[PDB]
């Protein structure tokens, strides 16, 4: 199947149609991007992520009661350094600017969504919902934010998924059968 699969050159084609194809300074709105877009502040952040990921990994069934409560304040601390660090790009950055880069949104939503958790997981029990707990995804999902730091895989995995969705209708036989 793979050695006789039909089309249905080609990187002259690709390289000669994909040849088609910052801030100002004025206000404490300089001095903020020159923080934020500092190489220091990118490494903190990443390294942040890998903490905010082992604390992740560090629950455990019938843990002391006391090494829960600080696994929640760690995530309260990780929680809010994420959303003073949302902050601060929503500042620096315009909004416009920042809602436009379909990751920045992402850090957006994961913040919120961490937030949202917090505050629902003091008050869960009023609410007795089935949708009580799925407001946890969120501070797994800040494990996404390595995606990106991986280059190559990034890529793979980029290339496959926009080929999966060049290919709306095989899924819709595998589903049909
Ligand atoms: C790349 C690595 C070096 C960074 C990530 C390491 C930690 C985030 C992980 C790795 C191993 C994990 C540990 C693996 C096994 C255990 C034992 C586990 O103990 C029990 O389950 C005891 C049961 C009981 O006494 O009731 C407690 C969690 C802990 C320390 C885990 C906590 C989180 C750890 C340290
Ligand atoms: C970096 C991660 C360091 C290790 C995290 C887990 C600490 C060990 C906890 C064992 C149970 C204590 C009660
Ligand atoms: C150009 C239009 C492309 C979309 C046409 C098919 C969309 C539906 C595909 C659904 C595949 C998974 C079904 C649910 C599991």
């Amino acid at each position: 199947i793979i050695i006789t699969f039909q089309e249905q050159k080609n990187e002259r084609a690709c390289i000669d149609f994909a040849i088609s194809a910052p801030q100002n300074r004025q206000s404490f709105q300089y001095k903020t991007w020159t923080f934020v877009v500092s190489p220091p502040f990118e490494y903190f952040i990443m390294a942040m992520i890998a903490l905010n990921t082992v604390v992740l990994m560090m629950k455990f069934y019938d843990a002391p009661y006391e090494y829960e409560l600080m696994l929640k304040c760690l995530n309260i601390v990780f929680t809010s350094m994420f959303s003073m660090e949302c902050v601060l790009k929503i500042i620096a950055f315009g909004v416009l600017n920042y809602f436009r880069d379909a990751w920045n949104v992402f850090d957006f939503v994961t913040v919120l969504g961490s937030i949202t958790d917090i505050l629902v997981t003091e008050i869960a029990e009023t609410n007795n919902f089935i949708n009580l707990s799925f407001l946890r995804l969120f501070r797994a999902a800040r494990l996404i934010k390595l995606l990106r730091q991986g280059y190559t895989i990034r890529i793979l995995l980029w290339t496959f998924v926009q080929s999966f969705k060049a290919l709306p209708y095989v899924c819709l036989l595998i589903a049909m059968l």
